[PDB]
């Protein structure tokens, strides 16, 4: 196999036998074959748009297919085989439509050679063998490979956010059109300038999409607000909801009300605690456990059903006993785990089986007590702008350090905990995404009532951090966003974090420290372009990076 899309890739060059995440060769290869089919859909879908007859019937299929290939999202080979077969049928429909339109417009049959993605077909028996030859290493030129894969990796992060926006009824034609433009580009021989421009256009579409999801979430569930979240447990059985999807949360809360089954969040569902629409339910206890990578012992000790709305779902250890109470939904899949089917349009998902099962389970084992404070998304922080601005002017807050991003298992990530613990006491950490778990259970206190860790929410809520920075740029009358007293020390793991990075680069942020390692998918020449254009830096020692950041460097 070959896969190098997450921070944990083997030797920081690429997984070749079995993924460090657990992804087997067969699964990895099927994900490659799906992306190949998506490129075929894109070839025709882009041409139909160019001919003045766009077809948007595959918008949801494309978003969900990309999302299913994100790290820790879907482990069920049958789901991939089904998507590949459906994708081939969708592609052929577009092809037939295209051939007719082309003939009408040109007075002749289409006869130009096309990439194999546009024409290859087979039944499911043929998938495993074909998959071996349509992966990443089929691009021989290392720089073209780097730029094509950087594009696809950012694109699938954008697709995840777009899917959540679509679930909530929010969509923009430019997003769906760009999915096909970007996918199709990876089958064309383009100049370096053209390939880099596509990556920067993806960063701009990440801004669009992150803004759309921010709109979708807050319009539907209210603006996040300051909230104290219990991390201890109650005395009823519970259901633990993980991942990112807030519509799934809304439905789970409604369906569990009055049943005697409590609801707890996990991981990237922690920010559901911050939304007014959800805070109104007394049986919503709080947040259980830590970061995604600790889930094997924590899902075990939770004792009740676990619902995965998105990644990250980690494979079970041999000794784990919770498969029978593990539920997947949306793009998530796992062999042997019960899947909750998509809601009908205008309707809701059916979580009744989780509720019936939870009633048969013991309450969660308490693994800690206390609380987490959060809910500092853009509306809440801008509501406190006068207070924040005065603290900056008085010197009570000397600097903000953006430590948003995504966590992982490597021990080198102790760096983030140690930076948080050793930053001077007149600094404030701004966070969003599971990177927060390296420092959100410390006792850093507050500065004049402003907590020293301000959690804006999920990784998508990095959008709020950009809104806040842009507000502060305006208040302080600065010409360049980089001249604010803000440093960026971002942790990444998977593809959504890469989309957030590209959005920040599109917004003009320079000097970002990215860690705990730099992506394997940046070739030496591409890495050099990014360094020269954007001053991206690797992490150094805790002492050196704190001293540099405090100097604004
Ligand atoms: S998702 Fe990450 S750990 Fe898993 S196979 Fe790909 S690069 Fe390796």
């Amino acid at each position: 196999m070959f896969c190098f899309q997450c921070q944990e890739t083997a030797k920081n060059t690429g997984c070749t036998v079995k993924g460090m995440c657990g992804k087997p060769e067969e699964t990895a290869n099927l994900q490659d074959l799906l992306i190949f089919v998506l490129r075929g859909i894109a070839i025709y879908g882009e041409k139909l748009k160019e001919l003045g007859q766009p077809d948007r019937s595959n918008d949801d299929f494309v978003l969900q297919g990309l999302f299913a290939t994100i790290t820790n999202a879907n482990w069920d080979d049958a789901r991939f085989e089904a998507m590949i077969s459906e994708g081939l049928a969708r592609r052929d429909k577009l092809r037939n439509a295209f051939l007719a339109v082309y003939k009408a417009k040109n007075g002749k049959d289409f006869s130009e050679p096309l990439p194999e993605a546009a024409t290859w077909t087979g039944d499911s028996t043929a998938f495993a063998e074909k998959a071996k030859s349509v992966g990443i290493l089929a691009t021989e030129n290392e720089d073209v490979r780097s730029l094509r894969e950087l594009l696809i990796i950012g694109l699938k992060g954008v697709a995840a956010y777009a899917e959540h926006a679509a679930v909530l009824g929010f969509r923009k034609t430019e997003i769906d059109e760009f999915m096909l433009e970007a996918l199709a580009s990876t089958t064309k021989d383009l100049s370096v300038d053209e390939m880099v421009a596509l990556v920067m256009k993806a960063g701009g579409m990440a801004v669009t999409t992150m803004a759309l999801l921010d709109e979708a979430n807050t319009t539907t569930y209210g603006n996040p607000e300051i909230t104290q979240v219990n991390i201890g447990v109650g005395k009823n059985p519970g259901i633990l909801i993980s991942g990112h999807d807030l519509k799934d949360m809304a439905e789970l809360l409604k369906q569990t009300e009055g049943t005697g089954v409590d609801v707890y969040t996990h991981g990237e569902m922690l920010p559901a605690n911050y939304y007014p629409a959800f805070k109104k339910y007394p049986h919503f206890v709080g947040n259980y456990g830590g970061s995604w990578w600790q889930q094997n012992p924590e899902f075990e000790s939770f004792n009740g059903p676990i619902l995965l709305t998105t990644n990250c779902l980690v494979p079970l250890k041999k000794e784990n006993t919770y498969l029978d109470r593990l539920y997947t939904t949306g793009v998530v899949g796992y062999e042997g785990a019960k899947h909750i089917a998509d809601r009908p349009a205008g309707g809701a998902k059916d979580f009744s089986a989780l509720i019936a099962q939870a009633k048969k389970c013991p309450p969660p084992v308490e693994i800690e007590t206390g609380s987490i404070v959060g809910g500092f998304a853009h509306h809440q922080v801008l509501a406190l702008a006068d207070k924040v601005v005065e603290a900056v002017k008085s010197g009570a807050i000397k600097r903000f350090v953006v430590m948003a991003g995504c966590d992982g298992r490597q021990k080198s990530r102790s760096y983030y905990t140690e930076v948080a613990e050793n930053l001077p006491k007149d600094t404030v950490i701004l966070t969003a995404g599971c990177a927060k778990y390296r420092y959100n259970k410390l006792n850093l206190g507050d500065i004049g009532g402003i907590p020293r860790v301000l959690d804006a929410g999920q990784c998508n809520d990095s959008y709020s951090l950009a809104v806040i920075a842009l507000k502060l740029k305006e208040v302080f009358g600065l010409d360049d966003i980089n001249d604010l007293p803000v440093s960026y020390d971002i942790a990444w793991y998977e593809q959504k974090a890469v989309a957030v990075l590209l959005a920040l680069l599109f917004l003009g942020v320079k000097g970002i420290r990215l860690g705990p390692t730099l992506p394997a998918f940046l070739s030496p020449n591409v890495a050099k372009v990014l360094v020269e254009n954007f001053n991206i830096k690797p992490i150094g020692t805790v002492q050196d990076d704190i001293a540099a950041m405090m100097a604004g460097k």
